[PDB]
């Protein structure tokens, strides 16, 4: 078999978590960037997209769509999904909270400018009161260097990803949560993640104005 | 050792597909309904809602929140998650597309009326042009009775659940999809699912105005 092939726009969006997880697992992938509406419609009409939507990853003979199908498979494959049914329950419970928060961040740049002050402030509120307290509590309780099973899981990789986006948004939000600060540091220093955080990697930048309207020219 | 306890409002929403799956799996459950803002608070203050939200299921000594956490567990436990990593991948693909549609049907009754007509037209368009052809194509591709690995999985239950809501919405949308209709009939006749489709089961009605205001009252009275 070949290297996993990521089909998306050249930008973060719904593919970035998969990029983080593959790189976290030491897997070399390639990207075929959708540059235009035509690029997408070609994928659609060639029957590559089960639901007419990207992200799409060609991996192990399959054309997998839907971000969570993609991510589960990778996590399962590279032993990043715990060791039994209960660890998975915990892992799922966590990564789904992270995906609800991350969903608001991914959408933020698209809602109209008059609603931005309000939608951001509600994210900061939920970060401060809901999600970060949630995850600090987990770390405080068992005292261990990883969210689940006392070893690296996709939850870890998904949270740390989200802590870089929360840093980009407001660097003080994490200030009251020392366990999340240390988590970020340890995970960022894992040889595979460290290489992914360095310049030149497939890691994608935040959305700028160009990114938004380029996105509108493809959706 | 006790029955799983499902903690949610008395209605469909985000608990319904867990009710389907549990029943499909032959597992009897109890429900504790959230009637008030106080009922929600008691759960939160007990420290039982990890993200201050329901659905929550009490099951095998855990308190599971997050729909996808709940469904996954029940699917693995009761062998409804395929047999290997590859089957899981297709099942997940199929059901996450069902989930994306399901989500829209779940939010529609809380849309403002300014946006309702367009949102409903979109849901149907998406059923006609995106989803029903997606699954029709998968069932034609291998001619088998089940979506994945020629045996009953969660993907068959979640889809056929969806087929019942789409029927309510507009009963004509399935008519040009012979294989879906056939799948709906077979799965409906499996003994566990037949018991659940029968009158007087925990299967819940479509959301009415009383449900719609009960829910608004619980987050903002
Ligand atoms: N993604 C979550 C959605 C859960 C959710 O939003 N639940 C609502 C009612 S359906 C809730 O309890 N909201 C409380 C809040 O947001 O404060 C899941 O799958 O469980």
């Amino acid at each position: 078999a070949e290297k996993p092939k990521l089909h998306y726009f050249n930008g973060r969006g719904r593919m970035e978590s998969t990029r983080w997880l593959l790189a976290a697992a030491g897997v070399e992938f390639e990207e075929k960037f959708i540059k235009s509406a035509e690029d997408l419609d070609k994928l659609r009409n060639d029957g590559y997209l089960m639901f007419q939507q990207v992200p799409m990853v060609e991996i192990d003979g399959m054309k997998l769509v839907q971000t969570r199908a993609i991510l589960n498979y990778i996590a399962s494959k590279y032993n990043l999904y715990g060791k039994d049914i209960k660890e998975r329950a915990l892992i799922d419970m966590y990564i789904e909270g992270i995906a609800d928060l991350g969903e608001m961040i991914i959408m933020l740049p698209f809602c109209p400018p008059e609603e931005k002050d309000a939608k951001l402030a509600l994210i900061k509120e939920k970060i401060k009161n809901r999600y970060f307290p949630a995850f600090e509590k987990v770390l405080k309780s068992h005292g261990q260097d990883y969210l689940v099973g006392n070893k690296l899981s996709r939850a870890d990789i998904h949270l740390v990803e989200l802590l870089y986006y929360v840093e980009e948004l407001d660097s003080s939000l994490i200030s009251s949560f020392p366990l999340l600060k240390a988590l970020k540091t340890r995970i960022s220093n894992l040889p595979t993640v460290k290489k992914f955080l360095q310049p030149g990697s497939p890691r994608k930048p935040p959305p700028d104005e160009i990114y938004v309207r380029t996105v509108y020219n493809i959706f």
